[PDB]
């Protein structure tokens, strides 16, 4: 059951698409 919202698979997108590292300097 390939889930597009399965956060268990999003963990990989959070390793390179991490903007918090960007917002941590401002927000």
């Amino acid at each position: 059951e390939k889930d597009l919202l399965a956060l268990d698979k999003w963990n990989s997108l959070w390793s390179w698409f991490d903007i918090t590292k960007w917002l941590w300097y401002i927000k």
